[PDB]
């Protein structure tokens, strides 16, 4: 009646594991920057969608907002940052993350790392965030492990 969810955010690598199986992994040297989003079915844990939005670059946050607004309430929503996710994560996107209950997402800054697991329509199940200490540095890798309650019947 639970999912064991692991979410990793760092400068050079992201991954998400569900019940000990890796369902998302990106350690490619020159791609995959931004906020990785995975959507799970809330009863089975099956992956319903996988996206990456390069919110270091303009317009990607707009795509993220349009995608997240079509996600059903009650899906499991997982986010994790590779390299940089904040430069063009602008106010509408930050307000949407705030509306999910995220604490770190609306506050995300330059080269911060961030891992998030929540029910789309509330509540938040797990969140971690490491602030970058300097413009030339990155946040510390963060590894969030969270038991997510499953729906039944
Ligand atoms: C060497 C390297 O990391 N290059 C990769 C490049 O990395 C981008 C990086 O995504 C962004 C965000 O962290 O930062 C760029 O670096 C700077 C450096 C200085 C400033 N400044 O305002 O003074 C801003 C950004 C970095 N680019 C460089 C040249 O270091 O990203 C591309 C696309 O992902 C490749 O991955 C490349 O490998």
């Amino acid at each position: 009646r639970v999912l064991d969810v692991e979410v990793y955010s760092s400068r050079s690598k992201v991954y998400v594991a569900v019940d000990g199986t890796t369902v998302l992994e990106d350690e490619a040297r020159e791609q995959g920057r931004g906020i990785h989003v995975i959507v799970l079915n809330q009863a089975t844990g099956h992956v319903m969608a996988k996206r990456v939005f390069d919110t270091y670059s303009p317009h990607e946050d707009e795509a993220m907002v349009l995608f997240l607004n079509m996600v059903a309430p009650g899906r499991v929503l997982i986010c994790t940052v590779k390299d940089e996710g904040s430069f063009h994560l602008k106010d509408t996107a930050k307000a949407l993350l705030r509306s999910l209950g995220s604490q770190a997402g609306p506050a995300l800054g330059w080269r911060d790392t961030w891992a998030f697991v929540g029910r789309k329509g509330g509540p938040v199940f797990g969140e971690k965030h490491s602030k970058s200490p300097a413009l030339s540095s990155w946040g510390d890798p963060v590894l969030l492990k969270t038991d997510v309650p499953l729906s039944s019947a």
